[PDB]
C-alpha cells in the first residue's frame, strides 16, 4: 500500500560521477515473509568507497548494477517482523541504503544500542569508520598505552577516531590536515598534541621529525606519498604502520633498519571484535572524550548531492 | 705460553677494502681466570656485513677498532676451562674470530652439537644465515605449508636456506639470482621450481607474475628495489613479506603485511630451529656450497673474495680436534 523512494544507478559513471548517473525511482514495499522483516530507513550514509563501487573495473567488492538501487550503510527501525529473532520497533543497521524501505531476512539487520549514542553515529563513530580506526589502532598496529601516534588526514571520519582513541590511551598524538581550520579543530576539539598543515609546513619530512622528538611508534595511514616517507623517516625501531586509505617513498631501506612493520587491512575482517569495540567506544563517547562532526542532507532526493560533495556525510530520510 | 696469530684493523678502508687495511700480528694466549675459558679456534667465517663494521659510520653494530683484532663468527674447541658451566673439549660457537686463540668468560661461548651437522655449518646453515632464514620464514612471514614463496637473491647464504626450507614444507618456490650459474644451482641443487635471472629476464614484474600462476603468499627479501615492486604486484590477499615502488596502494587492497626484522630478536627460538635444521640436513634436503681457504694469513684474502662465484666463505684455522 505504501511507496519507497530509492536511488538507482541510471548509467555507469566514467571517471568522476555525474548527477545524470543517478535516478530517483518509486518502488514497492514488499510485505515480509517468514523469517523476514520490513524496516523504514531513518539515516543513510554516503562514503568514499562507494565511488569505486560505481565503476566497472575489477574490484574486490561487487560493483553496483545499472537499474538497481544503490547500496550503503543505513540505520532504520523495524516496522514489520515475521521473524522471532527480531521484534518490531528495534533500531537496526544494514546495507540497504539509498532507499526509504527495506524488506529482507532478519539476519541482514543488526540491532544498534542507542544508549551508546545517537543512532546516526552508528554510521560513523559507532559504525564502519570508527571500527576501521579501532581495528587499525589495536588489532593491526597493536598500540600499547603511552606510545606516540602519527595520523594522516586526521580530520577525516577515520583519522578523528584514531586520534581520540590514542589520546584516551595516554598517547602523544600528532595529526595531519590540509587547512588551518582542520588543524584548529584537531588541536582544540579532538585534543591532539600538534596538528601539521601539510600544505604550508614546507618540507613535510622535517615537519614530522620536529613534531616527534623521540620518534613515531604507530602510524595510521590515510593519504600516502610523502606522508609515508616522512612517517618512515620519523618512525622508531619496531614502529608499526597500519595502512587504511592511500611516486613511492625513497627511504624504504629503513623498514629493514628499524624493523618496521607495514600492514594494510580492511575493516570487514575485524567485525568479530564489534562487541569489544562497543565496550570501549560507548563510555568514551559519554565522557565527551570521543567527538565527531556531521554534515546532514535532507530528503532521499539529495542522496546524490551529498555523495557528490565528498564532517561525516549523512542523509536523513525518515523521522525518528 | 703459546702465541696466537690475529688479523687486526690497520686502517679504515676508503671506498672498497684493500689488503693494506689488515695486519697479521702475534698476541699472547691468556690463561683463563675464574669462570673463564681458553678456546683454540678451528673454523672462522667472513661475511659481507663485516665490511660495514670496518667503517666509522653510525651503525647498529659497533665497528671494529684500529689496532684491535677483528671479530666474527667462529667455531673453536675449549682447551682450558675454569668454569663449571663449560667443560674442556666442548666445541663452541663465538664471535672472536680472525684469531687462533680466545680467552674469556664462559658466557660468550655457546656449545654446538656436532650431531646436527659439521661444526663449520654452525657458521652458515646452522648459524646466523640459516637462523635468519628460518626466523624470517616461520616467525615473521608465518609460512603455512603449501603456500607459494618468492625469494630474492636466492643464491645467497640466507636465500638458499629460505628456498630449501620452503621446499621442505611443500611450497612452490621461485627464486631470483644474478647469473645463469646461480640459477642452474638453485634449480638443480636447491631444487626450486623456477629461478629467474633478474639481470637478463627483462621486465621483472612480468617475469615474477608468469612464475606465479596463482600469485605469491610469502616474499623473502634480500635485494630490494624492483623486486619488492614485482612481489607486491604478484602477491595474493594476506600476503606476508619478510624483509632482510609505484604500486604501494595494493598493500591496502590485498591486506599485505611488510615486516623488516633482525635475527637477533629471535634467538629464543634457536632450539626449535635446530630441531628442524638437523634432520633436513641429514635427509639431504638442505644443501649449501662452501669456499674454504686455509690458514689465518689467508683470512683477508677470503674476505676480499666476497666482492670479487659464490658459496659460504670460510677459512680453517686450527685442527679439527684440538683436544
Amino acid at each position: 500500500n505504501l511507496s519507497s523512494k530509492e536511488i538507482r544507478l541510471k548509467a555507469r559513471p566514467v571517471g568522476m560521477p555525474k548527477d545524470s548517473d543517478f535516478e530517483v525511482a518509486s518502488a514497492d514495499v514488499l510485505q515480509p515473509g517468514d523469517g523476514e522483516v520490513l524496516v523504514r530507513n531513518i539515516w543513510m550514509s554516503v562514503d568514499p568507497y562507494m565511488r569505486g563501487r560505481m565503476m566497472d573495473r575489477e574490484s574486490y567488492v561487487p560493483p553496483f548494477q545499472i537499474g538497481k538501487p544503490l547500496e550503503g550503510g543505513a540505520i532504520g527501525q523495524v516496522v514489520e517482523s515475521k521473524s522471532d529473532k527480531l521484534k518490531v520497533g528495534t533500531y537496526v543497521n544494514h546495507m540497504w541504503g539509498w532507499r526509504e524501505y527495506a524488506t529482507g531476512p532478519a539476519a541482514g539487520f543488526t540491532p544498534v544500542d542507542p544508549s551508546l549514542g545517537p543512532i546516526e553515529a552508528f554510521l560513523g563513530t559507532l559504525g564502519m569508520p570508527g571500527m576501521t580506526a579501532w581495528a587499525g589502532l589495536f588489532k593491526v598496529a597493536n598500540l600499547k598505552d603511552g606510545e606516540t601516534v602519527f595520523v594522516s588526514a586526521a580530520s577525516g571520519a577515520v583519522g578523528s577516531v584514531v586520534c581520540q582513541l590514542a589520546k584516551a590511551h595516554g598517547c602523544y598524538v600528532v595529526g595531519s590536515a590540509g587547512s588551518d581550520e582542520k588543524c584548529k579543530w584537531l588541536e582544540e576539539v579532538a585534543g591532539i598534541d600538534k596538528a601539521i598543515n601539510y600544505k604550508t609546513c614546507g618540507d613535510l619530512t622535517k615537519a614530522v621529525a620536529d613534531a616527534f622528538p623521540k620518534g613515531i611508534d604507530v602510524y595510521f595511514e590515510n593519504v600516502g606519498g610523502k606522508h609515508l616517507e616522512a612517517a618512515i623517516n620519523a618512525m622508531r625501531p619496531n614502529g608499526r604502520a597500519a595502512l587504511c586509505g592511500m611516486p613511492g617513498p625513497t627511504n624504504l631501506i629503513q623498514i629493514v633498519g628499524k624493523s618496521l612493520r607495514l600492514q594494510g587491512f580492511i575493516v570487514s575482517n575485524y567485525f568479530q571484535h564489534m562487541g569489544e569495540f562497543f565496550a570501549e567506544m560507548g563510555p568514551l563517547i559519554q565522557s565527551g572524550k570521543m567527538k565527531w562532526e556531521e554534515t546532514v542532507e535532507e530528503g532521499i532526493e539529495n542522496a546524490p548531492k551529498a555523495f557528490l560533495n565528498l564532517g561525516k556525510m549523512l542523509v536523513k530520510i525518515g523521522p525518528d
